[PDB]
């Protein structure tokens, strides 16, 4: 990650309200869960143009912070390295507004802009960026359903820095104890590549809503009680009829939306026949990996930056 | 291997979900308080100790409670691996609820189970404790109902935003959780801890909570040097354990520390030490003033993988 979350920080309300009018805290602004970026303006973001975060201050956002309960406020944490309350840290915020708001501020900076729609755009950024929109956006989207107490139905109000909503019922069981209802909700999805039984083909399917030709990895969510490799072998053969022997951790990645943890893994299968299951995908097949060489340099899969891009390129490369 | 397959198709299969509550095959799994029901010994498994097994109860053990739909709490749990026998866990009271017992408390007593037994309460008790404290859609606030054979719950409300498109409020929780094996530089120790609360002389692996934005491995750094100071490089995945306290994936690696100096928290830790593998291999056996959790908990299956 590009910061050192801090979450030892996200109690101490008073170094929390200290760091946000100080002059070296960054702010990222998100309208309606899109985060302000723009495009060039540096040397990195030049030779072509590149998106980047609009990284903006105190002064940019004041007026915003001064209406806090139109506002949803996050401590993401502080740059890697301190500078020469006043403790040398760089904070950083996740700063949500409302859409009146985000309008004034799109006339007032006319070089950056909304990011938008958030798949596959978000996969503009670099690596860096990505993590701290990842989080950014999905404690954003947190927020943004669950308003409520889950256990009661009653009101609930935010505190700790953004990670933690507390219901305002005083007799409420979620309040006695420890309990996940207060918290920020992280959804483990696992996505596999699935290996033919003789080593020479890809499983890739696709979804109805798919734009016509592109073809990916098979995903899931883990469910209750499930080990990770148990929900690959499940998906796999729910999807796809395809039966699946060893799985194989390859690699994460935090995906927002809202709050998924892509779990990346390599999997053999040990059976080959397919058997669609139509209420989920509208098709799976077997890819040679001389069709899956010819689509990295009839269908397409995901851009680079997507876990399911860098499994099949993974895989391409391996020993059959 | 499993004990069953999900059948998800069968979830949304209200015919066929009813038709197995009275079938005479069909297994239910009775849980009081989010504990199961268990018994001890009388089969061949225990001709050497006894042995905590669940009790498998049929319909007409459980039939009085599901004359009273709105006292219970029915999950469809999956059929063996029509000629499908089905297993359901049933949810009840304490009121409600003499060789067979209620397994309490679930740390550590959840670790008497076999394995095969013992996934399959992760399933019930995991999918029960969340119906338990999510009645209410956290959109709006209004009151839900339970579909898919306990898997989705779906808000009252029908002009409510979680009823337009597909959102994670209608859908149980899992809770993804680092543990890791933690070896000092020089390969020849490891990095144990423990909590306040903890019975004296017991240290585990160090964990926490994958955040949002949060790569497995990044979680791992970040938990071990909140808790202990120690910075950690090299991350490997081992394997998983679900945990159901109420909802927890357990994912287990092995990590290379970076530095030696520990630092603890004294917030969430209160002590953690390097211990050498003699130290270690000497508590796997038995002899030291300290322990380490029982053979099925994850922690000590990856105190075992690194000590070889
Ligand atoms: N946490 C979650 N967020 C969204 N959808 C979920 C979640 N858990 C289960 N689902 C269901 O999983 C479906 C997607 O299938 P899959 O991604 O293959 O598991 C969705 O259409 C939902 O019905
Ligand atoms: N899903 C969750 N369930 C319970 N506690 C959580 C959750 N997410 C974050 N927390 C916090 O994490 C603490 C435990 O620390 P750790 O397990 O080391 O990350 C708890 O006491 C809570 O304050
Ligand atoms: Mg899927
Ligand atoms: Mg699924
Ligand atoms: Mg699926
Ligand atoms: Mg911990
Ligand atoms: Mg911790
Ligand atoms: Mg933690
Ligand atoms: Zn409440
Ligand atoms: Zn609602």
């Amino acid at each position: 990650h590009m910061l050192d979350r801090r979450s030892d920080k996200r109690n101490n309300s008073d170094w929390l309200q200290a760091k946000e009018s100080h002059p070296t805290t960054v702010y990222l602004l998100f309208s309606d869960l899109n985060p302000l970026v723009t495009l060039g303006g540096n040397k990195e973001s030049s030779q072509q143009p590149e998106v980047r975060l609009c990284q903006l201050n105190y002064p940019d956002v004041k007026g915003y912070l001064a209406q806090p309960e139109k506002i949803t406020l996050v401590f993401l944490g502080v740059e890697l390295e301190m500078r020469k309350a006043a403790d040398g840290l760089v904070a950083w915020f996740a700063l949500g507004i409302e859409p009146g708001a985000a309008e004034e501020f799109k006339q007032r900076h006319e070089n950056c802009y909304f990011l938008h729609p958030p798949m596959p755009a978000l996969l503009q950024l670099k690596e860096k960026e990505a993590g701290v929109v990842a989080q950014a956006r999905s404690v954003l989207a947190w927020h943004s359903r669950y308003k409520f107490c889950p256990t009661c139905g009653s009101a609930t109000k935010i505190e700790e820095g953004g990670y933690k909503r507390v219901c305002v019922r005083e007799t409420c069981p979620s309040l006695q104890g420890v309990h996940n209802t207060s918290y920020p909700r992280v959804d483990p999805v696992v996505i596999m590549q699935v290996i033919h039984p003789d080593g020479t083909k890809c499983l890739l399917g696709r979804q109805k809503r798919f734009p016509p030709g592109m073809f990916t990895c098979l995903a899931g969510f883990i469910e209750p009680g499930e080990t990770i490799e148990d929900a690959v072998r499940r998906e796999v053969e729910e999807e796809s009829g395809v039966k699946v022997g060893h799985v194989q951790y390859v690699s994460c990645q935090p995906w927002p939306m809202p709050s998924s943890l892509m779990i990346g893994c390599l999997a053999v299968a040990v059976s080959t026949e397919i058997k669609v299951d139509k209420n989920e995908i509208e098709d799976a097949r077997w890819f040679t990996r001389e069709q899956v060489v010819d689509v990295l340099t009839a269908f397409f899969v995901p851009p680079s930056r997507a876990i399911a891009h860098q499994l099949i390129k993974h895989w391409v490369g391996m020993n059959p």
